[PDB]
């Protein structure tokens, strides 16, 4: 009815998942259109105080952190957004699980911060409308040191190991979960990557990654359980054909 790696393949139950402009996609940087209109991203309100706490929950498909009101993200003139939630996609032991790929390369994991256009008061109004939702996406890679910002979330996974369980976590700097380079990114129009696969979503994928320790990546991929009694692993959708869409780059590809 809705699960990674099997049946139903999604269009049988959610026809919009067979649309022509779906996400995620494979990014080929030498083929992206360099677009100097794409200026550095602007975030405000992402540095949260310790109280009030946020909600962290295992929904069977990911771990999702609900963000409080007041987080603003600007992609450019006329493209202002309010953050709603973030969640992650990952693989398993020795197997990467990012959703986007770069030249076919899959990264260990990926963070998605989902936002609602300021044109709309409610998510339901914005579904399927061009630009109504925007997602910021960054790849997570292995580095040598523990990532202190991620540890605030990863240390709480054990208590929400069971599908459907929830907890509360202190406010933290949400921007410290994202790359520091706000100037280099790719952007394209796609869809939600889970059913109902609604189109019109503006995807922004940072070029720079974030680094977590090997232990932290194991904690992320190995702690949670999903539907039935499977481990919550490999929770990524396969990449989708561009079907003529152009991916834009905010920076000149190096090579
Ligand atoms: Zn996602």
């Amino acid at each position: 009815h809705w699960r990674y790696g099997g049946d139903p393949p999604w269009p049988r139950v959610s026809p919009a998942c067979a649309g022509r402009f779906q996400s995620p996609v494979d990014i080929r940087p030498q083929l992206a259109a360099f677009s100097p209109a794409l200026r550095p991203l602007e975030l405000s309100g992402f540095q949260l105080p310790p109280l009030p706490e946020l909600r962290l929950r295992n929904n069977g498909h990911s771990v999702q952190l609900t963000l409080p009101p007041g987080l603003e993200m600007k992609l450019g003139p006329g493209r202002e957004y309010r953050a709603l939630q973030l969640h992650l996609h990952w693989g398993a032991a020795g197997r990467p699980g990012s959703e986007h790929t770069v030249e076919g390369h899959r990264f260990p994991a990926e963070i998605h911060v989902v936002h609602l256009s300021t044109k709309y008061a409610r998510v339901d109004e914005a579904l399927g409308r061009p630009g109504g939702l925007a997602v910021l996406a960054a790849f997570l890679e292995e580095g040598p040191e523990e990532n202190s910002a991620y540890e605030q979330l990863l240390s709480r996974l054990e208590e929400i190991a069971e599908e459907g369980s929830e907890t509360q976590v202190p406010g933290l700097d949400i921007s410290a979960l994202l790359p520091s380079d706000f100037s280099r990114y790719f952007q394209y129009e796609g869809s939600l990557t889970t059913p109902p696969c609604a189109q019109g979503v503006i995807w922004t994928v940072f070029n720079q990654t974030v680094s977590l320790s090997a232990k932290q990546l194991h904690t992320l991929s190995d702690t949670l359980w999903g539907p039935g009694d499977s481990r919550l692993q490999l929770n990524f959708r396969a990449t989708q054909p561009l079907n003529g869409r152009v991916i834009e780059a905010s920076f000149p590809a190096g090579v």
